[PDB]
């Protein structure tokens, strides 16, 4: 696995290792508002995170994820398109290079400045890697992030980036409350399908929000100081680490709003 994000490892190369990558439900994808339609089968969502765990802050080399104690159903996301519960195990982003560029998801081909990836995996299948092999196995919440105000429940997480500036860098991330990044709406997109990096696995029921949240320019350009590389390497930005949009296919966008 030496897959990445630049011309010779990025995602155009992906599918000669990981095959799926053409497949039939890849994500991301643009989101089409005209065409998505109202489902009034869709229940309630439900994000319920004031028992959420955080532990530490990891860049792996892609992203930095935030993760959390998934020992036990403390952070789960219910309803909506969902049977069961999903408990939460990691947020992270992918960002651009410039502000106009970064999301994995598009509306109507707009590219948000970055996109927010609250993870959660099926509690039915007993553990993550269990779960990435179902076809019902993750739910993946996703948060546009323009640039504006800043987000004030986004900051702890600014100011420890300085401690995790190169791959395999962890830091202590305790007492992190994921409810801080949230908007005030819940309104919602949803379809079926896949993990946005290798393996490309087609695990995901994917809900997305409809109402971004707001990141100052300052809290943007400190996620742009993170590096790919490894301690002591040659500097590599940690830049334009979104996947873009894959064809939909046989597939219907659901919205949760009228
Ligand atoms: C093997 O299981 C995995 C592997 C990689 C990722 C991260 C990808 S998948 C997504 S959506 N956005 C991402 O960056 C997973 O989600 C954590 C799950
Ligand atoms: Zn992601």
């Amino acid at each position: 696995h030496h897959w990445g994000y630049g011309k010779h490892n990025g995602p155009e190369h992906w599918h000669k290792d990981f095959p799926i990558a053409k497949g039939e439900r890849q994500s991301p994808v643009d989101i089409d508002t005209h065409t998505a339609k109202y489902d009034p089968s869709l229940k309630p969502l439900s994000v319920s995170y004031d028992q959420a765990t955080s532990l530490r802050i990891l860049n792996n080399g892609h992203a930095f994820n935030v993760e959390f104690d998934d020992s036990q159903d403390k952070a789960v996301l219910k309803g909506g398109p969902l049977d069961g519960t999903y408990r939460l195990i990691q947020f992270h982003f992918h960002w651009g290079s410039l502000d106009g560029q970064g999301s994995e998801h598009t509306v109507d081909k707009k590219k948000y400045a970055a996109e927010l990836h609250l993870v959660h995996w099926n509690t039915k299948y007993g553990d993550f890697g269990k779960a990435v092999q179902q076809p019902d196995g993750l739910a993946v919440l996703g948060i546009f992030l323009k640039v504006g105000s800043a987000k004030p429940g986004l900051q702890k997480v600014v100011d420890v980036l300085d401690s995790i500036k190169t791959k395999g860098k962890s830091a202590d991330f305790t007492n992190f409350d994921p409810r801080g990044l949230l908007p005030e709406s819940l309104d919602y997109w949803t379809y079926p399908g896949s993990l946005t990096t290798p393996p490309l696995l087609e695990c995901v029921t994917w809900i997305v929000l409809k109402e971004p949240i707001s990141v100052s320019s300052e809290q943007v350009l400190k996620f742009r100081k993170l590096n790919f590389n490894g301690e002591g390497e040659p500097e590599e930005l940690m830049v334009d680490n979104w996947r873009p949009a894959q064809p939909l296919k046989n597939r219907q966008i659901k919205a949760s709003f009228k």
